[PDB]
């Protein structure tokens, strides 16, 4: 056998002969490092019991266990698999108890399949009976993509593994974890899953959310597949170099989605389809956030508030956390500290901007006739709590306001609860979006105020490697009761759950409106109706660099508007890396600076009025502002087609296997190359050069390198931005706000690709109404350039802005001087345009001209 292929056999306890002789193992411990000690024999678990069954769907087959005895519980002998060929490109298959219905994910978008196998299937199916193993390849090649011939099919009541081997170790994805690099480089690793209010940290442990999608890129071709499992109980999953993945959870069914893709953005497209593309943003949300945890008081966020405006800093929302509240309980303000808190909800919306809010899930439960507590009588009248394990009583936890019940998000009258406190606080505090924090659910009692009974669900057979140990740690207990059912099951699902509710709430709060939901806790899916952010990082060189990970794994996941807090939560920030975060911080999708309480100021003008952090923080704010109309048309893509946001090179470059592992810079779509330094002391990065031809951003020349490793100069004041040849750039103007910035003239930025060729696109609505896509109330047009002719072509053209708004420059870059340049529109000329050329940097600018939005045009030149 080869060690590299050993499938662990005790993840439960130090390896040992007795133990591996009682399980039926094998036994070999003198191996390298990690390689396990006792691992399963090559004939243990599974067969297929007589034939397989075609069924409208695919097929169906009997699995039977040749009889062991209970380890991690009692056996599930008779096994259903189930196969379904739902489209030519995803394939679903679950395992089930033949005899008994078990716990399986109530998703909100994830339907049944009904009818038929799907026509021209790009890969296919191979059952092996003895022993049993499923294996999916792809047709075109034969590329064994699926096996789970490596390992066993274990199946018990709160034991379930699967392993498969993986044809390359280019493994993207898990979650929520800091991996600290992109590619998982399948060295022995276990990555536990179980959503957990915990640090992340260099510790690689469970974070706030379970993400259990994996993509693989098959070779430099770039064909691609990807793995999903549709369950919520605890689990972790298993890496080792054969290469092979093996998941392990500890309840539910194994039910499995694989895809297949011609191109890594073709498998992320095929999950997407699948679990639920991401809302559209509000196009205000995709300004810069600022925050912080403890102004303390009103007059305090009002100081900060002010400095950053006085400071022309873009700063379009301002979140208020828990210090806004009467005593840290939900819908209410603090009358003394926040007096006047309406009154300036007014000054930011007449300056321009948005007031986002937290909430938690925690309601005190302290309410009498002396002093009444709304949320909680209407709750309890309603009776939408988490209960104990009886069934009748709701379940006592403690958090920030003290002793609290927990909404039981899960029950669609809950939502109705949910919404009229929302309602209700609206009337008073005229918030425009919703920051939902602690959703894990997060609890600073363990279990209960009366801690957990000691039973199968609170203390199971196997744990996986979660943080402390327990799973009702810092959480509710496992055997509390919800609507879906027990927290064992749906703990994973309770701020996936929140999320909903909030979405159906926002119907009723903002009519017609997408505003904006921000969540701690994710499951699959999640994006369809909220933003992520990182959690409670620290102000650390470490914490700058893992955070550029944690956004590409996102954007995987469907949530692509996701980001850190910027310049650290925890700890006082060093002026150096606070100015290098910031920098990077324009091009997160999600662009908050958010602090934590006590620690030192850390908003951009706390620097000073005339400090470099601030003069580059507001510059590359500016460029962030100036590039929305390219930012909101990809956020367009992913709500529409699934694409990611911000991108791996190794999405648009892998042809070349130098971009497979970089994880310290990334793209914005197709065609920004954004290149931080992330080294304390640095004035310089090491930085990979894809293979295509490259324009700095500011100056606009073409650089040298190409395809190849570079020291990419960079003083304190700068971030490397580099736009793609064969690509066009929508602009518009910046202010500093989205209400002010969407009325400004646009521009193109056109840069040429080596055949003087340029491509692009706009999308163009009303920036805020939800289904403006469905409903088909937009503005599409295509950009294309060749080679001596920019066309403006219109492809949808249901929304024309009341702004009057217009294109009146085109910068065209890597270009021979363009000479007697004309416009026509509809083919009927013209109105002559003005023209500035550099030719040392092979620049032309296109200036005196006035493309309406939404009309078709011509431009030509000579040479
Ligand atoms: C939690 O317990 C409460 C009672 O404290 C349950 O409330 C029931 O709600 C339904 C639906 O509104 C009513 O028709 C019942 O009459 C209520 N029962 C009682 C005994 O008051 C609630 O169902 C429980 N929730 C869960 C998840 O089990
Ligand atoms: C940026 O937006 C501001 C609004 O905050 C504008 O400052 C306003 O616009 C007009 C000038 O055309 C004035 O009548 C307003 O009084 C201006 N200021 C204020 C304080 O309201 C500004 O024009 C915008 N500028 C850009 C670059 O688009
Ligand atoms: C792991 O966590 C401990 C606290 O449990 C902390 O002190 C330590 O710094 C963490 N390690 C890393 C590598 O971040
Ligand atoms: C409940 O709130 C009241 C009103 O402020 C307070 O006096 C009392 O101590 C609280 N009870 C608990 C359980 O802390
Ligand atoms: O347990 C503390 C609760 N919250 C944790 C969040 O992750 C953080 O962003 C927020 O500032 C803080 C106070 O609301």
């Amino acid at each position: 056998v080869n060690e590299l292929e050993r499938i662990n056999c005790i993840p439960d306890q130090p390896p040992t002969k007795a133990t591996c002789d009682q399980r039926g193992c094998c036994w070999n411990p003198q191996g390298a490092v990690s390689v396990p000690w006792c691992y399963y024999s090559k004939n243990h678990s599974y067969h297929v019991e007589g034939n397989l069954v075609n069924t409208n769907a695919g097929f169906t087959a009997r699995l039977k266990n040749l009889p062991s005895s209970p380890v991690f519980g009692s056996n599930v002998d008779n096994v259903l698999l189930t196969a379904e060929y739902q489209t030519s490109n995803r394939f679903h298959f679950k395992l089930t108890d033949q005899t008994n219905n078990r716990f399986e994910v109530p998703h909100e978008h994830v339907q049944s399949f009904s009818g038929n196998a799907a026509a021209s299937l790009t890969y296919q199916v191979e059952i092996s009976r003895q022993p049993f193993s499923i294996k999916v390849t792809r047709r075109s090649n034969n590329r064994v993509l699926f096996d789970s011939s490596i390992g066993p099919l274990l199946f018990a009541d709160q034991f379930l593994q699967l392993s498969t081997r993986l044809p390359s170790t280019n493994v993207y994805g898990l979650g929520e974890h800091v991996h600290q690099q992109y590619r998982h480089d399948m060295n022995w690793k276990t990555w536990p899953i179980f959503n957990r209010d915990t640090t992340p940290n260099g510790n690689g442990t469970n974070l706030y959310g379970a993400q259990t999608f994996f993509l693989c890129l098959e070779d430099a071709s770039g064909l691609s597949f990807g793995v999903f499992l549709m369950n919520s109980n605890a689990m972790e999953v298993v890496l080792q170099p054969a290469p092979a993945i093996t998941y392990r959870t500890i309840g539910g069914i194994l039910d499995f989605y694989v895809f297949l893709g011609n191109t890594p953005e073709q498998v992320v497209q095929e999950y997407l389809e699948l679990i639920g593309r991401p809302a559209l943003p509000s196009y205000w949300a995709l300004g810069f956030h600022l925050s912080r945890y403890e102004y303390g008081t009103l007059d305090n966020m009002r100081e900060v508030v002010e400095r950053n405006r006085a400071a022309q800093l873009p700063y379009d929302v301002q979140h208020a956390d828990i210090d806004y509240m009467d005593e840290r309980r939900d819908f209410t303000y603090d009358s003394v500290d926040f007096k006047g808190f309406p009154e300036f909800v007014n000054e930011l919306h007449n300056n321009g901007q948005k007031l986002v809010i937290i909430v938690d899930p925690a309601i005190s439960n302290n309410s009498s006739s002396s002093k009444p507590y709304g949320p909680y009588d209407r709750g309890s009248d309603m009776k939408i709590w988490v209960n104990s394990s009886d069934g009748v009583t709701p379940l006592i936890g403690e958090v920030w306001p003290g002793q609290t019940v927990f909404p039981d998000y899960t029950n669609p009258n809950c939502a109705v609860w949910w919404t009229k406190e929302f309602e209700l606080f609206h009337n008073q505090v005229e918030f425009d979006g919703i920051w939902i924090d602690m959703n894990e659910v997060s609890n600073f009692v363990d279990g209960s105020v009366s801690g957990c009974s000691t039973n199968n669900l609170n203390n199971p057979p196997f744990t996986p490697r979660i943080l402390d140990g327990y799973l009702f740690c810092k959480t509710l207990c496992m055997d509390a009761v919800q609507h879906w059912g027990k927290q064992y099951d749906i703990h994973n699902l309770y701020g996936y759950s929140m999320a909903v509710a909030t979405a159906e709430a926002a119907k009723t709060v903002f009519p017609n409106k997408r505003s904006f939901i921000l969540t701690r806790s994710t499951f699959a899916g999640s994006g369809k109706f909220a933003a992520h952010w990182l959690g409670d990082n620290t102000a650390t060189w470490d914490d700058l660099r893992w955070s550029i990970p944690g956004v590409l794994e996102f954007n995987l996941f469907g949530i692509p508007m996701v980001g850190p807090d910027i310049c650290g939560f925890a700890l006082d920030t060093p002026e150096e890396l606070c100015r290098r975060w910031m920098q990077l911080g324009a091009f997160y999708p999600f662009s908050r600076n958010h602090n934590g309480q006590g620690y030192k100021d850390q908003d951009p003008a706390s620097f000073g009025a005339d400090s470099l952090l601030l003069n580059s923080s507001r510059h590359y704010l500016n460029i962030r502002y100036t590039l929305l109309p390219y930012l909101y048309t990809l956020f367009f893509r992913a709500h529409s087609r699934g694409d990611t946001v911000a991108r791996p090179l190794l999405h648009e470059f892998y042809e070349d296997n130098s971009t497979w592992d970089v994880h310290q810079q990334f793209l914005w779509g197709p065609g920004l190359l954004i290149t931080p330094v992330l080294d304390e002391g640095a004035e310089k990065v090491m930085a990979y050069v894809p293979d295509a031809v490259w324009y700095d951003y500011e100056t606009g020349s073409q650089v040298r390198w190409r395809k190849q490793k570079v020291e990419m100069e960079l003083p304190g004041d700068k971030i490397g931005l580099h736009l793609r040849g064969g690509y066009i750039f929508p602009t518009q103007q910046p202010n500093t706000t989205t209400l002010a910035s969407r009325k400004n003239p646009l521009g193109l930025i056109i840069a040429l690709d080596e055949n003087k060729e340029a491509k692009g696109e706009l999308f163009w609505d009303d920036g805020e109404t939800k289904d403006t896509v469905a409903n088909k109330v937009y503005l599409l047009c295509e950009f294309s350039v060749t080679q001596n002719r920019l066309e403006v072509n219109i492809s949808q053209s249901t929304y024309k802005d009341p702004n009057n708004l217009a294109f009146n420059e085109i910068k065209i870059l890597g270009t021979e001087e363009p000479s007697n340049v004309t416009v026509k529109h509809n083919g009927v000329p013209s109105t002559s345009p003005t023209v500035t050329y550099d030719s040392n940097l092979k620049v032309a600018i296109i200036t005196d001209i006035d493309l309406l939005l939404g009309e078709a045009y011509t431009v030509e030149w000579a040479h």
